[PDB]
């Protein structure tokens, strides 16, 4: 496991690592200060990625905050197999570092042994990496939230770059982080205006509404939104841990129950990830778990607002 940026999803997490590694200033603030939840039920029946902290695999609500608060833009870069490694090989010459859309397929960067599921199903799913070498027949890729690297051939780092996904067709799509005339932001400034979008918007109410989706699915046989959930719900594990670690960087005034509610939400993953595998009939104990973490994150919210 490398030390690299976790962010809160794979876009996050490549932006970041991007601007650590080239001093690009703003970038990770206004990433580790996030603070979103999303439910789409439409999403929960057709397997996709329905929860968590932002819809993917770009997050559109993150570009928004990044031009309004720092006023930068992350281009997107698409290509063709004629024109996109050599693009690549420029880049890398004049920044050493590229990131690329990848089909996750191609890629082995969670050991899922580790948690004792040995049924690793490959899934066509758009995923963030971030390219550094570019050699005749083999690439070397980053995946910083999973904390993984590896060597690729050049036949499969292409077939991952080419692929018809689960969420769309991937076109060498590359991701430039570029402004003409920066800001800087106060990090209490960046925690106001997120707990106000979060309250003004009713976030905490899409946490109720999966609660209430979760209890509706006491008859499915069919346990996949529960494997999707543990996965989408890290996001939100992690902005939780990103808020415990900026509070002890900028000594912050939080409210006290910070860490219950990190813990809340690792054990409601816990609990999806035992009844994806585990074939316990617990919806009912999951969605209240649920629907009392939205009445916390509610509650939570209007206090930061108070002590900030």
């Amino acid at each position: 496991l490398l030390d690299t940026f976790q962010g809160y999803n794979c876009y996050s997490s490549a932006l970041g690592e991007y601007a650590k590694q080239k001093n690009i200033d703003q970038v990770e603030n206004i990433i580790l200060s996030q603070w979103s939840f999303f439910f789409d039920e439409e999403q929960f029946y057709k397997n996709q990625w329905y929860t968590g902290a932002a819809d993917g695999p770009v997050d559109v609500v993150l570009n928004e905050d990044l031009r309004n608060f720092a006023n930068i833009e992350v281009l997107e870069h698409i290509s063709s197999e004629s024109q996109a490694i050599d693009e690549g090989r420029k880049v890398l010459e004049k920044h050493g570092l590229q990131i690329v859309l990848m089909d996750f397929y191609y890629m082995n960067s969670f050991n899922w042994k580790s948690l004792s599921r040995f049924n690793v199903t490959r899934e066509h799913d758009p995923h963030f990496a971030v390219l550094t070498q570019i050699n005749e027949n083999s690439v070397h890729i980053i995946d910083p939230y999973y904390h993984h690297e590896e060597n690729m051939s050049m036949e499969d780092f292409i077939k991952s770059r080419n692929s018809m996904t689960k969420q769309g067709k991937i076109s060498f799509n590359s991701y430039e982080i570029f402004s003409n005339g920066t800001k800087k932001s106060n990090i209490k400034e960046l925690l106001y205006y997120r707990f106000n979008r979060y309250l003004q918007e009713k976030m905490f109410g899409k946490i109720t509404q999966f609660g209430q989706v979760v209890k509706k699915q006491l008859d499915n046989k069919d346990r996949k939104w529960a494997f999707t959930g543990y996965n989408c719900l890290n996001s939100v594990v992690y902005q939780h841990q990103n808020l415990i670690n900026l509070q002890k960087k900028f000594s912050l005034e939080m409210p006290p129950n910070l860490q219950e509610l990190l813990d809340n939400w690792a054990l409601i993953r816990k609990k999806l990830f035992e009844y994806y595998s585990r074939g316990s009939y617990n919806t009912e104990e999951i969605s209240n778990l649920i629907c009392k973490v939205a009445s916390s994150e509610e509650q939570f919210a209007q206090e930061v607002l108070k002590v900030l």
